[PDB]
């Protein structure tokens, strides 16, 4: 209700399971939720286009995360194109959304890393699509960005994801990283495609959850990071939302991303695929 009148849509289990197939329902639904994307000319910065992966993907200000280290005041250092969003019951700040980092923002983005205290990162990018999608802006085993020295210490393979448990030292602080590099999102939305991204979903909610009281945010990415990331984050809020309130506002959350970030759940199909999930998940927790 700040930036946009938002919408609701409660949904019971009966009526969750029919609406994640009914296309002609979530497209008339879907259509009528406003992008909320920024105009260009809010950022006309000199040097903002190279820290762009799209021109017009960019973060929309009250939301965007400022990297306050070397330079607060200078509008380019400062920039990053990435964005606060919002938790379950509208927490502050339980996800950032970001582009895929660039090769000219591999640096600003191990800045907002330690700046955050980021404990997770959730990578939605295949294999095949490491060309120009997202740049391998991890080490093999150890590189030093701005003072911090990063350190892939182990690479956990699973069918779905790929976890990369990295240490960060600055000084004389360290400190654990979780990185989740999904690699099973599909070009078909069906609904035999969702259970991969549920899986990983619980996986990061319980990695949250072991972090303890007051988690900093969780980096959510792909490459504008808001088709795939808003799919992510909110199923995410969607199963805490069923496992508190036994119903899934997929409308109402949909709304309460893009007051956060422009863009999130970029496409129909997105939306679709969003409520193939939580239907998934309502029949497994119904068990
Ligand atoms: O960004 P999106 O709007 O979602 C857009 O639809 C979209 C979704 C996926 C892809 C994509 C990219 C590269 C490789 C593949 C593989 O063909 C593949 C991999 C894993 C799985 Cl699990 C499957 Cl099924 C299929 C798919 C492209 C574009």
């Amino acid at each position: 209700n700040l930036y946009f009148q938002s919408m609701s849509r409660v949904l019971q289990a009966e009526e969750l399971h029919e609406k994640a197939l009914d296309p002609f329902l979530l497209q008339a639904e879907f259509f009528e939720i406003p992008m909320n994307f920024v105009d260009p000319k809010e950022y006309d910065i000199p040097g903002l286009v190279r820290k762009n992966r799209y021109k017009t993907i960019l973060p929309n200000p009250h939301s965007r995360v400022c990297l306050t280290s070397p330079d607060p005041d200078d509008p380019l250092s400062s920039y990053i194109n990435a964005n606060y969003i919002r938790g379950y019951g509208g927490e502050e700040k339980v996800y950032i959304a970001t582009q895929g980092p660039i090769v000219s923002t591999v640096a600003d983005f191990w800045r907002m890393v330690w700046q955050e205290h980021t404990p997770i990162i959730v990578m939605i990018t295949n294999i095949e699509e490491m060309n120009e999608k997202c740049t391998e802006y991890w080490p093999e085993e150890q590189v030093a960005y701005d003072g911090v020295e990063i350190t892939v210490q182990k690479v956990i393979h699973t069918e779905d994801y790929r976890l990369r448990l990295i240490s960060l030292k600055s000084g004389t602080e360290e400190r654990g990283l979780k990185h989740y590099w999904f690699t099973s999102w599909p070009d078909q939305k069906t609904p035999d495609r969702a259970p991969p991204l549920l899986h990983l979903v619980r996986e990061v909610e319980e990695a949250a959850q072991q972090e303890g009281p007051h988690c900093a945010p969780i980096i959510v990415h792909c490459s504008a990071g808001i088709g795939r990331t808003g799919c992510f984050i909110a199923t995410s809020i969607c199963c805490q939302q069923l496992r508190q309130e036994g119903v899934v506002d997929i409308l109402k959350t949909t709304c309460q991303l893009r007051q956060d970030r422009g863009g999130m759940i970029q496409t129909c199909e997105q939306y679709q695929f969003v409520h193939h999930v939580m239907s998934l998940y309502e029949k497994q927790l119904s068990h």
